[PDB]
């Protein structure tokens, strides 16, 4: 069933990941000097190359391959076009390892032809709170604790083969490639997620959706009217109605976030993320290059009274080509990141989430049912989409746990 999963450290089945009590590798302990030294072997016809993401040209072409063959809808509506700016901010994070950025292209002419990108990361991924309280209840607490420290490890995103090569076994390839790199540096495990089931998540949650400009999603189709609309005379008047929001933040003292704050606002996430099973660990530098406002890309506010940083929320940007309309080119969404509240409610802090991304003519909010997202769906009126996230492990056997027990956004 599964040619090339099912010759990887990952777990094969639902019934196997059902059996998994403690956290820890799969493989055999291996070492940097028992990886090949020589790159994975490819068709003569082709080359590895490692572009440089923080100089602009090499960016532009890894952004024209996703623009044009990234991941698409099955009714092919919609493709993402993450911008420029995203693609560095995404993958040149601090201590970023430039050699995790892996190409392919013809060598005849250089075409683009594959990416697959890593970049590293700090996890808590030890096991997690319900299984340890089995572990107490049979006397095996010390095997249950062994992988606590949080572990640096590799997330890898962006995998991207162009449309006229796909079904020819070049994901693979990718694979083996990035997993090499990476083991090079004396790393062993890392976290990825996909819409598609693979073997096996150890997580899944459903994507939420929030019309923040619903006559738009409408006529582009991300939308449609609920069957109860047309029992009114006006059945977009009154969608519009219902969505319609406040055009400046209610909640006194928010601001956009500043270098000034990253030690409260560490402080604060970090309190906040440890109640979860599997979440990262920021230094202030991570704080500040994933937090810090930038333009097009992320956006991050903090409620401040009396001279104190008691909440903040964030938000990042994800635009899509909208390839059949012929009035829209763009579909704009912001997707929410990470966030704390200490002192209102948090639907009340991300309320000034959706009145600052429609303000900022944004279309869509977008989330997953991870952190503690699920307790402002209703209020907020985020709505269940098509969709899902599942997120994986590895090299890493890991019990099953709930969506809500997840505190890593992935980008
Ligand atoms: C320690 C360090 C470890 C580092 C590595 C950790 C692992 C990282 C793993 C990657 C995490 C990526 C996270 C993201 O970026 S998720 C986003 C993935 N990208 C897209 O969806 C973009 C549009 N599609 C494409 O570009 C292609 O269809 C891709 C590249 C997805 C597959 O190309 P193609 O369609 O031309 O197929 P093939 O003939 O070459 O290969 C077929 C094999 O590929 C398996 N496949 C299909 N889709 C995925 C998928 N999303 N993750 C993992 N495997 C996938 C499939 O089951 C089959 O294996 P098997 O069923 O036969 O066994
Ligand atoms: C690239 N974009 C646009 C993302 C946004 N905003 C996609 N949008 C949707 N949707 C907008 C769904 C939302 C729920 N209803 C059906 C369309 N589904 C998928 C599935 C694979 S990619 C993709
Ligand atoms: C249904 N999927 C998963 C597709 C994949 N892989 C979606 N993914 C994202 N993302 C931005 C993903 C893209 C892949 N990396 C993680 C975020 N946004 C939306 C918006 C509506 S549906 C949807
Ligand atoms: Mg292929």
């Amino acid at each position: 069933a599964h040619a090339f999963w099912s010759t990887q450290p990952v777990p094969q089945t639902e019934d196997e990941t059902e059996k998994i009590v403690f956290a820890g590798p799969m493989d055999e302990p291996k070492t940097v000097a028992d990886i090949p030294e020589e790159p994975y072997p490819i068709a003569s016809t082709f080359e590895w190359w490692t572009p440089n993401m923080e100089a602009a040209d090499d960016i532009h072409a890894i952004y024209e391959l996703l623009r044009d063959n990234y991941v698409e809808d099955d009714d092919s509506m919609f493709r993402f076009n993450y911008s420029e700016e995203f693609l560095q901010w995404a993958l040149c994070p601090p201590n970023y390892i430039p050699d995790w950025h892996v190409a392919v292209r013809r060598k005849a002419d250089k075409k683009l032809l594959a990416f697959i990108a890593g970049v590293p990361v700090t996890l808590r991924m030890g096991t997690p709170k319900y299984m340890k309280v089995k572990a107490q209840e049979k006397g095996e607490g010390e095997e249950a604790a062994k992988y606590d420290e949080p572990r640096h490890i590799c997330e890898i995103n962006f995998l991207c083969v162009h449309k006229q090569l796909r079904e020819k076994r070049l994901a693979p390839i990718l694979i083996k490639e990035a997993t090499r790199r990476v083991n090079r540096t004396n790393v062993w495990q890392a976290v990825y997620t996909a819409g598609v089931l693979l073997p096996t998540p150890y997580a899944s949650g459903q994507y939420f959706h929030r019309s923040l400009n619903p006559e738009k999603l409408v006529e582009i189709r991300f939308s449609g009217i609920p069957a109860q609309y047309q029992k009114f005379q006006n059945p977009m008047a009154m969608l519009k109605r219902n969505y319609q929001l406040p055009s400046a933040p209610k909640n006194s003292g928010l601001r956009e976030m500043k270098p000034s704050d990253v030690p409260q606002v560490r402080r604060i996430l970090m309190n906040y993320l440890d109640s979860f099973d599997v979440g990262p660990v920021f230094s202030d530098a991570e704080i500040s290059h994933y937090l810090l406002p930038r333009d097009g890309v992320v956006f991050t506010y903090v409620v401040e009274n009396d001279k104190k940083v008691t909440d903040f929320f964030s938000f990042y940007r994800i635009p899509s080509t909208v390839i059949g309309n012929s009035n829209y080119n763009l579909l704009n969404a912001a997707y929410v990141h990470y966030y704390a509240a200490t002192s209102i409610p948090l639907h009340q802090l991300i309320l000034d989430l959706l009145i600052v991304a429609h303000s900022r003519g944004f279309d869509v909010c977008n989330m997953v049912e991870i952190l503690d997202n699920r307790s402002f769906v209703e209020q907020l009126k985020f709505g269940a989409g098509d969709g899902h996230l599942r997120y994986y492990f590895y090299n890493w056997a890991y019990p099953k746990i709930k969506p809500s027990q997840v505190a890593l956004v992935m980008l």
